[PDB]
């Protein structure tokens, strides 16, 4: 198919200062571009390797398809998880539903705060939505392992927690990037991901 | 070009005492035919997501493809590996490259003993080559994950070790099994294997 | 304080047609002894380590306690989760849970039946009860690996699925051991651990 | 036992410009330093629950003990592997180890130079000694998983390649770091351990 790096939607700037500009810049044009990349590197090798039936060439290939795979999913969701109009809270049928399963909004913070701190090593922390339930879970992945092609839950919003996506502006201090994430997320998005899985 | 299940080099019978006929008939008549017809399946599926580009469908499709594409693989090279000509030790190179890399005959048996029985589990015992280093090696692998595929060794002796291949016989005491198997190895066919490597 | 094999509170031939004695004497005194034995074996071994602080040793060791720990658990409850006086449906609260978060009682068949069935090697279907959601919720383990130590959800019903638990009865074809196990469910011992979790 | 941090064995600046100050104050007294208390908090849980018996709580705290008490092992190494008097090429038995198992010097720092770059998500890559082989080794861990607790290899040379050891000097480019450490080495220890090995 031949996967494309996304234009960012917002100015590298633009979350600033929650999110310094020297970030969104090697995280988008660095980070992301190099799993598209080999992402487009791997999946040739593998046509070819089904072409010939070559099934160890296939199972070779998948650690390296799951993690740029998963890379190119998890921060093209990422970048339109933001904005520099977000923040605040949702509204609607959204907050509805954060409300039933998690008791309110506050508590949902400190559940998928406590999910993207609790992360040992590289992940991503996120809400998602449960079909078959019907109903909102927290969840975090490993590396880039994504939401749903590994558990079968829809991402509605993700916390990148990889160092890269935080060190400079904040060192080791996880729970201040976490604190100052809440002001960008851009809930306009969340709720169409939201809406996108009912009917 | 589909995946087929291979003829069995001798009659189901052709190795008792030591692997009854029941076994073997449910072995490869049964356990075998599944993971080909589902490998063939699921490459129809993979194919259909690779050329739509759809990066979850093909990350979900994985586990299938490496459990049934394994399967197809550890059992086909599995069927090889014995013979009712076979049992004893082997010769030339192949045996003087046991003694170089594992002191002697008996103490590979028991390294390799030792690796099958230390499975946790389901997977296979492999007796292995290293390509970079250009000697032999023991590992294990958990269900039916490949050798080649996972560790870049090149598959030599494999011994399965899932309760299908020997409770019928001998219970839960796989040291009887793994006893019983060393006299049906086909050790004329692990050197073909192995000098194919070398060049 | 050491462990030991609990006695099974029924003959081996108590279930008989549904699962032959020969599997349960061997599952339950063969089987269940050795994880249980090894696991009193660990632990000393665990002990002697921590009192040194060896760090090292106590990470070499941490599979093979998991997987006998793990097996200990599994089958002490497995046992309880089966009786003679079993099947049929169960009643009271349960019942209406299974209704209010799996549809219908048929509905959770299918779903604990389908997830039992999914397992990929060895392993164990569970039925188990989340305490933060406070609702029921399926999941499946690998190898010995118990529910509650790596998924926080407490054990309501296990489904042992190695294939040592019904090979000799059905062979190759699980779901017709998953088709007999469920005339012979505890329900009334099900009941008793799900009320525990309510108060 | 209560671990503790250990004293740098240089200034946090010793290594510069190779690895500025910045990171070395950060990585010990904060990254280390996490581990260790972690650590001590986790075996205390796990002295508790050794004591009660309670396997689940045992199998619970798996994670964190091998996660920080990695951390405390993999770290206190590191440091010992880094010298301001480092650099250059070891000398002896070691470089004739190294020629006889890798072909040169320089083949062996491509090597261990790809397992480092090649590590996916956060893991060190290692130099270690096999004794059972009696030749040394590369490998990669992921997380801080132990060498010698999940492999059986006695570590030589470790190169932390989590991105806080590195990004705030190199940002995202990992061969820069992996070039510049090399002049640090402190083959003075490395020896040790590989002498250490041998009666
Ligand atoms: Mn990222
Ligand atoms: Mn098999
Ligand atoms: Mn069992
Ligand atoms: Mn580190």
């Amino acid at each position: 198919m031949k996967h494309s790096l996304p234009d960012l939607p917002y100015d590298y700037g633009a979350l600033e200062p929650h999110i310094n500009a020297q970030i969104m810049q090697l995280h988008h044009s660095k980070h992301h571009a190099a799993y598209v990349n080999n992402l487009n590197v791997t999946e040739e090798k593998y046509q070819e390797a089904l072409a010939k039936g070559d099934v160890t060439a296939q199972i070779a290939l998948q650690p390296a398809l799951k993690f740029n795979g998963g890379g190119h999913i998890n921060h093209s969701i990422f970048w339109t998880n933001l904005s520099p109009n977000g923040g605040g809270e949702p509204k609607g049928e959204l907050l509805e539903a954060i409300k039933r399963d998690f008791g309110s909004f506050d508590k949902f913070k400190e559940k998928l705060t406590a999910a993207s701190v609790g992360v040992q090593g590289s992940g991503w922390g996120w809400l998602g939505f449960n079909k078959e339930r019907g109903h909102l879970q927290i969840a975090a992945c490993p590396n880039q392992d994504p939401l749903q092609g590994t558990t079968g839950l829809i991402p509605l919003l993700g916390i990148d927690v990889w160092e890269h996506a935080y060190y400079l502006q904040y060192k080791n201090v996880r729970p201040d990037y976490l604190k100052a994430i809440w002001n960008v997320i851009n809930w306009e998005n969340v709720t169409e991901r939201y809406m996108a899985c009912k009917k």
